[PDB]
């Protein structure tokens, strides 16, 4: 048994909700919270800019140590940072990112991360300004994670669409 609240069940391990995916940091508290970040950690804008700004840019200030020691990160990798006031750990994963042409079958990749930790908030990987198809991003996570994952989906008309398209 979890705290995770007001979820839908999609299959054995996965579960998704309308969210904002800070919001329901703060209240929850997870073990893991994942970032839709970028393989230098700049976090600009999308879920990356909102979890950053929550923490009042303390992850991006530790980010900034992280790369400075350890360069970028590779599309489809991750790195674990702190969660700052939004969860205990942090996993920063990179999935492509269309706008740049990277390759959608790294997203795959991606998401395999998330099997190193048993339990996960997570959005869907490159969705929003990633600027994947969210439906693909949902069956490929689906389709690798193993271990139980809470998606938050931001757009109540895009989650309506997830659920209602889910085979
Ligand atoms: O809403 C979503 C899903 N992503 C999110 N899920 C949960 N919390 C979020 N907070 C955000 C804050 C931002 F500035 C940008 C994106 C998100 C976001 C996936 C695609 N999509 C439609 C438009 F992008």
């Amino acid at each position: 048994v979890n705290s995770f609240s007001g979820y839908l069940k999609l299959t054995d391990n996965v579960y998704i909700k309308n969210a904002d995916i800070v919001e329901e940091a703060k209240k929850v508290k997870p073990t893991v919270v994942v970032n839709a970040a970028n393989v230098y950690l700049k976090h600009g804008g999308g879920v990356a800019g909102a979890l950053n700004k929550a923490t009042n840019n303390a992850m991006q200030v530790e980010s900034d140590d992280y790369i400075a020691t350890n360069g970028p990160l590779k599309v489809g990798g991750s790195c674990v940072l702190s969660g700052h006031n939004l969860a205990k750990h942090c996993l920063h994963v990179v999935g492509p990112n269309v706008n740049k042409g990277e390759d959608i079958q790294l997203l795959k990749s991606a998401y395999e991360n998330f099997n190193q930790h048993e339990v996960l908030l997570a959005p869907l990987l490159s969705a929003g300004i990633f600027g994947a198809d969210p439906i693909h991003s949902l069956r490929v996570c689906v389709d690798t994670v193993r271990t139980n994952v809470y998606l938050a989906v931001f757009d109540k008309n895009l989650y309506d669409k997830l659920v209602s398209s889910f085979l």
